[PDB]
């Protein structure tokens, strides 16, 4: 029933993601010098350092907001990929499955804690 517990849970999940080799293309913003057309395709860049910094700044109110930004990292990779078999996109799919597997309980616990608070 702890309404604040999601924050440390998200910090720990981000630490695991940064240890994962599959996160390396997503740890910092996409390099616009190496992918010069990136902003012609992607409206809202997102990366894991931006997510971590937003969390540490106290600029997420809920784990749902964090989850929306993490999902944007994956949807950007899918939208920019030239192929569904591309290396970076394939890494995003594995990392997304890992993220979804771990965020599920964080979201469930937060929503149940909030329902208890408003009972
Ligand atoms: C396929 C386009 N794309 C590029 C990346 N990553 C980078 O450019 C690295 C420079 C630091 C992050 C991820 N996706």
């Amino acid at each position: 029933y702890d309404i604040q517990a999601w924050k440390k849970q998200c910090e720990e999940l981000l630490n695991l993601i940064f240890q994962c080799e599959d996160s390396e293309p997503f740890r910092q913003p996409v390099d616009l010098l190496e992918y010069p057309d990136y902003r012609d395709i992607i409206d809202t860049p997102m990366d894991f350092a931006t997510v971590r910094e937003t969390l540490e700044a106290g600029n997420y109110e809920s784990p749902m907001e964090l989850c929306k930004d993490v999902r944007l990292i994956f949807s950007n990779s899918k939208a920019y990929t030239p192929s569904k078999r591309s290396r970076i996109y394939s890494m995003s799919l594995r990392l997304s499955a890992f993220f979804e597997e771990h965020i599920s309980s964080v979201l469930s616990d937060y929503k149940s804690a909030l329902r208890f608070h408003k009972r």
